[PDB]
């Protein structure tokens, strides 16, 4: 059975409170007289339940392509010579913080599988990191573009049939990283399904190796995937919606989405998501938890967002002294979802501590 | 084990013969008086072993969107608009034949692998095909962007281990669609390596279904999927590149490339099938991406291929062109379609062993190993 050997994050170094970015945004967009607009927004970064976010886009980064800042600018270009080249260099960094926690070297890998959503390429973003990280080249490549935020856990259910199917030598690594590079619009007050991103979208890595049939005596697993199904919410298709422009991609968010979309691993899409589940099923507060860490301390990452989550409850299980990598329980999910509308459920098994 | 248990294919309607395409290609795009560049294409053409092509992109569509026309003009936003909706449409004329070749019902479907490097939109191209064939909402859906020309190949792969690890009930429906709206440019002088593209990219759509564990009742394999690798070729990083831009994708081709992959892909043949025993290179099949003729007669030059070999590659360049992602798809069909309609003994032009290469940027090789069925 297919288990996840090692996982690890990065993220931008750029610190971003939510605090101060009402400030920030309008202030770099050069929309400061819109301030009915920026009343809104300072609401909705307040309700966003997010203390942090890590961002590439700097104001530097904006004066360095100012039509990014610039709402209905051509900017595709600047944007897409930005995230072919700093997706890739990302994911590189927490791919190599989870090969370490492995324990084996690149020569063990057999597969990768990289997911975005920020920036196309061709050769893509997985050839490009198996280039500067040094990937050999028998290692066997798949690459999952624009599939959003259930880019992770779908990610773990390809993993999982190719783990099985081809034995005890096959070793995934999984990596996925996105940079709101990709989608970042400056205000307007008829385009408020743009706006509520920009107070909760933000970027990250994360990596995971996955393989089955373990050397026990060097390979440790701290999730075993049950099983994996992906389902598609009927007559939802504008829930979520990303169109790739020459102004960058506008990606619509709905107001619907939270009403229409055991340890728990929930894609922390925001904060009304989070909590839809925890009163729908009576769960304890403790259940969500570190679904809700992810959110407070990194925002919604989009596809990395749930092995973000995945690693902070093994490391708290852990440093709690917790029965189990799932906080002392033996079975979990982790749901993905977006675009379609689009839910991956990952059943999942923790390992004991 | 994974079997192709259906084949089909579509095309846009619009048949552009390459003998006329010079003309055509410089009257649209308002480039006539770049006579000599006009004069370079002729040849490229004229050496291209293409004799038509399926295209979407009429003069009528340009006149529709005339920046897809003008040179560094914008035009990503038009391009997009097309092809969201289009790609998953043609995608629907091919799965619908395919089904029906399997026999079926949609419900009897668990999986969906769409691939094309023609567009791209959330949700993507797997998620309308669903739609607008009116799938049932368990179907499993898969996408693959931008992986160029090993995208049909690279489905075959992926759906392999879907199949066999998921066992009996699973379907897969692979959709592979390309359409060079995402990339045609009118010509340039200093551009060379974007008006090969011009000579040689082309338009089509193909479908197939893929399960282990077959009701031998209802289901008959045309090609068993016995195994398949992915390898990607040090030091080739410039040798096929695509860079989505304002005006579309900038698709550049290296002079060297067909001569790197046909030397690469010889060699994997050698490393691949010596092992299984294949005697000597004329007892096997071969499907090899037509990604220009060149690719073609290295494979016969360097294995000694007879002339019956490489036919149905050199069949498909020729009424086709080079459709990218479900290429590898169309030579599969007109293998079997052949062996059938000729009194072979097997799907595989009766022999028992074959190959099937896709290839692109990378440089990437995908090698599938395939056994036929008898017939
Ligand atoms: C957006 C969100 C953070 C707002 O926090 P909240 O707990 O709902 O609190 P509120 O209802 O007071 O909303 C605060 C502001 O945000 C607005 N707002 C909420 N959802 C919105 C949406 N989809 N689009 C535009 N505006 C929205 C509200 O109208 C309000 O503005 P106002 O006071 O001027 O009327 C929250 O609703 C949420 O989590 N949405 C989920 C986002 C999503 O769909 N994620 C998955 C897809 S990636
Ligand atoms: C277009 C094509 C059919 C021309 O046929 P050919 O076998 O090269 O015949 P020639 O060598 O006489 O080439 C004719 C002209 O095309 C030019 N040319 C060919 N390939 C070129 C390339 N990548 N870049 C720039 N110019 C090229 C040659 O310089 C030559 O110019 P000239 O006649 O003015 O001297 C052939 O080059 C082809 O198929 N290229 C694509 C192969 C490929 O890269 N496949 C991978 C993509 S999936």
């Amino acid at each position: 059975q297919a288990a996840v050997l090692a996982i690890a994050t990065a993220n931008p170094p750029n610190i971003f409170y939510q605090a101060d970015y009402p400030d920030f945004y309008f202030r770099v967009t050069k929309s400061e007289h819109m301030t009915q607009l920026k009343d809104k927004f300072k609401r909705m970064c307040e309700k966003s339940m997010i203390r942090k976010r890590h961002m590439y886009l700097t104001e530097d980064v904006i004066k360095e392509n100012p039509n990014i800042g610039i709402l209905n600018a051509p900017s595709f270009n600047a944007r897409q010579e930005i995230m072919v080249e700093e997706v890739p260099k990302l994911g590189k960094e927490a791919a190599l913080k989870a090969i370490k926690e492995w324990g084996q070297p690149l020569s063990k890998l057999t597969h990768l599988i990289f997911c975005t959503s920020s920036g196309v390429n061709m050769p893509s973003a997985d050839y490009h990191l198996a280039k500067i990280m040094g990937l050999p080249p028998y290692v066997q490549r798949t690459m999952i573009y624009q599939q959003g935020c259930f880019a992770g856990a779908t990610a773990l259910r390809l993993a999982k049939d190719i783990a099985e199917n081809n034995g005890g030598h096959t070793r995934i690594l999984i990596v996925c990283v996105e940079l709101m590079v990709v989608c970042f619009q400056a205000p307007s007050d008829t385009y408020l399904d743009l706006l509520v991103g920009n107070a909760i979208f933000s970027d990250g890595a994360a990596a995971a190796i996955v393989g089955a049939d373990l050397d026990t005596t060097t390979e440790r697993p701290i999730f075993n995937i049950v099983s994996a199904n992906q389902t598609t919410i009927p007559d939802s298709e504008d829930g979520i919606v990303g169109h790739i422009r020459e102004m960058g991609m506008k990606y619509y968010l709905s107001r619907t989405v939270p009403q229409v979309i055991m340890f728990y691993i929930v894609h922390p899409g925001g904060p009304a998501v989070l909590r839809m589940m925890e009163e729908k099923l009576g769960l304890s507060k403790e259940r969500m938890r570190a679904s809700w860490h992810v959110l407070s301390e990194y925002g919604n990452m989009w596809g990395p967002s749930v092995l973000f989550i995945l690693d902070e409850m093994r490391n708290k299980s852990m440093e709690e002294g917790k029965s189990t990598t799932g906080e002392g329980l033996e079975w979990g999910v982790m749901f993905g979802f977006g675009p379609g509308l689009t839910v991956e459920t990952v059943v999942l098994r923790s390992v004991a501590i």
